[PDB]
């Protein structure tokens, strides 16, 4: 076998699946890209592309657990995705992240998983671990694009439930049951599948409300804003690694 | 293209997935097919077996709609299954349902799945449903399972989510919110994975409690008798299955 170093430029093995949860967070990763094709499969559309030597699935979930987890492993499992990101929006526990400000994930626990009648800590169950954690390449990627960017983005402990969170009596629970920044719908979920699976992931956040009694009107108010900052950094991480050594 | 009717006898196409969500729930399958291979995949076991003309996939997905949502997918998209029948234990809302009885799913809904803030019913999202149909066709064998067993088997909605629930208030919110006769913590999972990939499935549960302040003891001193009740009747469908005109 021969190998002349330079192979990657021009097509390699990396398929980059890139997924969010709802139409609003995906449709400006598919403005970027430009042309693509699209597959129905799943009850949904993946659509692909080829870019730069790799090739990338997107898609989005719809909202929640079960569908995140369905279309993480479609687009690994069907489509042969081997790295994930997950660009969306999310409800900020941490008093320090307002609206608009990006956070990356190190880790992510299920918050409304609950087994506690047996004695297991809240979020776990047999076999599975209270948080999964997300890939640290693409966390020290995402430091290089920030900087790169000029743009302030935080790290931290999301938490995901089946729940859009209006009240700051559980937005509080789930804080310091987990030591949790922010929380969301699907996150979590494709982590422990990507985690299944071998696939590394990243998980970004734009915040888009405070997930409390004025939760729904900020994040109506916020969700394109705030999926377009998450989209735009996406973007600069597919570039980031696609230029990998 | 020949075919002399009688070739569904020596081999066809269809895929039988046969599921749990802990080991006491499929082992009682595997003890019954007796000779199998196993191939480690997403993070577990994925067992196959060859099944007068079909073949069949066997294996536990772990606790709760993530894990179970990821077993349904790998079965169907990495293992090829055509149908699918889950088989384990549950929690009795119904009155009527005591500990050891079979209730056969008509449809099931997600009951911890809440967007409610933006005025949508409870258990729905949005291109999604309150509630997934198990199918048809299979429900009607299991009637004529039942009868042939001499066995009393009832037809209901069960309620899935991501909690062991301990609690009367809860239970009875659940009961009443989505007509529930059961509640546990997979089946709506690997309904609605089944339902995207239009895959049929068959959702069977035996009681191991009755969701209350006692159901965690119950559930232990139940568990492995219930599994049993619930794997000998899945045995008796897929035997069912093989036999289609
Ligand atoms: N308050 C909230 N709860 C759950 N998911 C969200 N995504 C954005 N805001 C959210
Ligand atoms: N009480 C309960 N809650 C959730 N899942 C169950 N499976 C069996 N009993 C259960």
């Amino acid at each position: 076998g021969v190998d002349l170093g330079t192979e990657n430029l021009y097509f390699q093995s990396m398929k980059i699946a890139i997924m969010g949860a709802m139409p609003e967070e995906i449709s400006p990763i598919l403005e970027k890209i430009g042309s693509y094709k699209s597959t129905s499969y799943a009850g949904n559309k993946y659509y692909e592309a080829t870019y730069q030597g790799v090739e990338l699935v997107i898609a989005y979930s719809k909202i929640g657990k079960v569908f995140s987890a369905l279309s993480a492993a479609t687009m690994i499992e069907h489509f042969g995705a081997t790295k994930l990101l997950f660009s969306g929006v999310a409800g900020a526990i941490s008093t320090n992240l307002k609206v608009g400000d990006l956070i990356v994930a190190t880790k992510l626990s299920q918050h409304d998983l609950d087994i506690t009648a047996f004695g297991h800590p809240y979020g776990y169950v047999p076999e599975g671990s209270v948080f999964v954690e997300a890939d640290k390449d693409m966390i020290e990627l995402s430091k290089k694009v920030a900087l790169e960017m000029g743009k302030s983005v935080q790290e931290g402990i999301i938490a995901t439930g089946d729940q859009f969170v209006a009240n700051e009596e559980r937005k509080n629970w789930i804080g310091t049951t987990f030591g949790a920044d922010a929380l969301e719908m699907e996150g979590g979920s494709v982590g422990v599948v990507c985690n299944a699976l071998n696939i590394p992931f990243f998980i970004l956040r734009s915040i888009s409300d405070a997930a409390d009694m004025d939760a729904s009107f900020s994040f109506d108010e916020f969700l394109e804003s705030s999926a377009k900052e998450s989209a735009e950094f996406i973007m600069k991480m597919v570039d980031e690694l696609v230029a990998l050594p």
